[PDB]
């Protein structure tokens, strides 16, 4: 048993609810809650510009000591670092953008990184302004993720499509 409430269970690990992924990790306090990052960690808009302004820029301050030790992540890959207020964990996962020309297949990549934890609160990799259809980054999180995955979508309209079409 876990403490994630209100979501819609879509298969036997992935699940899913309309919600502020910010509000909902204040709420949940997860082990583990996943940012969409690009790979400098400059956390400016969308998910990871919502998710910083939450820890009062201090997401931004760890951020920046990590690319400055370690260089930038690869698209497809991760970092784990605090979750601030929010979580234990922050998972900082690079799904593809396509707005800059990424390779989609990478998004499987992507999310192959939340195998390494049992339990997640998550987003729609790539999904907002990353510019991939949300539907099929549904998709792909179903048929790569085998953890279980608690995933939060801001926008209703959205949700209601992701959940009427889901096969
Ligand atoms: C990425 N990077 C580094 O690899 C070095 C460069 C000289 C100082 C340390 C480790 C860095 C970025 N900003 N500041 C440093």
């Amino acid at each position: 048993v876990n403490s994630f409430s209100g979501y819609l269970k879509l298969t036997d690990n992935v699940y899913i609810k309309n919600a502020d992924i910010v509000e909902e990790a204040k709420k949940v306090k997860p082990t583990v809650v996943v940012n969409a990052a690009n790979v400098y960690l400059k956390h400016g808009g969308g998910v990871a510009g919502a998710l910083n302004k939450a820890t009062n820029n201090a997401m931004q301050v760890e951020s920046d000591d990590y690319i400055a030790t370690n260089g930038p992540l690869k698209v497809g890959g991760s970092c784990v670092l605090s979750g601030h207020n929010l979580a234990k964990h922050c998972l900082h996962v690079v799904g593809p953008n396509v707005n800059k020309g990424e390779d989609i297949q990478l998004l499987k990549s992507a999310y192959e990184n939340f195998n390494q934890h049992e339990v997640l609160l998550a987003p729609l990799l790539s999904a907002g302004i990353f510019g991939a259809d949300p539907i099929h980054s549904l998709r792909v999180c179903v048929d790569t993720v085998r953890t279980n995955v608690y995933l939060a979508v801001f926008d209703k309209n959205l949700y209601d499509k992701l959940v009427s079409s889901f096969l």
